[PDB]
């Protein structure tokens, strides 16, 4: 669905809407005070949310003996309710860091990444029949913020919103730009007035990415061709970095 060059792309546009940097941050770790607990990784995994949760028992299943194993029965107890409790879980943030050291830590956050972000957007993208770069990297941006539950705010909600408002999905005539547009706006509204009222304040800080999406799309910058300028937060970046 996307190139290797294309995709390299996308993953340092997100991590620069994430952590204004195009490189990956693996070692990252906060508590941000949005009803999620800790946030950490390339892809913002969640104490709340059951996604620092499968990493880290995947990572215990590679290395049965690493310092986060600890935190795993807390873990499922807060995955198990969707908890943002911060405690329970005292240091873990420095072990996360400490183990994004490790290769293989490294790789198992690539590995859940494409599992339950990277390859449903592409699939949510085939069913759409979209097919411009760009939108695959909306799709896929937007499914890594929003997540891909049930919720108004999931990712599946917007997309049959984005549908509903024009008529139709691209595979069945209706023009990609103008859904891609009509997906990219929704997006924004939910970000700046989520149902879910404890992600306000840190969703509504983050809507220039979807303007960055938005300048793209108006720049016809459609295929993701070099290079990309991105300025999200202030800062200047020529993608792809090399
Ligand atoms: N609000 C986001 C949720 O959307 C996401 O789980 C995560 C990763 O981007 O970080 C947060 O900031
Ligand atoms: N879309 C899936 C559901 O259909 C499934 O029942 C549930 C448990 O896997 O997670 C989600």
């Amino acid at each position: 669905q996307l190139t290797a060059q294309q995709r390299l792309l996308a993953d340092q546009i997100i991590s620069i809407f994430a952590n204004n940097t195009p490189e990956l941050q693996y070692g990252y770790a906060e508590v941000l005070d949005d009803g999620r607990g800790i946030t950490a990784g390339r892809a913002g995994f969640t104490s709340a949310t059951g996604d620092m949760l499968e990493v880290i028992q995947r990572y215990s299943r590679l290395r049965p003996d690493n310092i986060l194993v600890p935190f795993l029965p807390r873990l499922q107890q807060l995955a198990a309710s969707e908890d943002g409790s911060i405690e329970g879980l005292q240091g873990l943030p420095q072990r996360w860091a400490d183990a994004s050291q490790n290769p293989v830590f490294r790789q198992v956050q690539d590995d859940v990444v494409d599992e339950l972000y990277f390859q449903p957007a592409m699939e949510r993208a085939a069913e759409l029949g979209a097919q411009m770069p760009l939108t695959l990297l909306a799709l896929y941006d937007a499914i890594i913020q929003h997540g891909e539950g049930d919720d108004g705010d999931g990712l599946p909600a917007m997309i049959a919103r984005t549908t509903a408002k024009v008529n139709g999905i691209p595979a069945e005539g209706v023009d990609e730009r103008r859904w891609l547009k009509t997906f990219l706006k929704i997006r924004k509204q939910v970000l700046r007035h989520p149902a879910n009222l404890e992600t306000e304040d840190e969703w509504s800080e983050s809507t220039g990415r979807v303007d960055s999406l938005m300048k793209l799309l108006k720049q016809g910058n459609t295929d993701l061709h070099p290079p990309i300028r991105i300025s999200t937060w202030g800062d200047v970046f020529i993608l792809p970095i090399r």
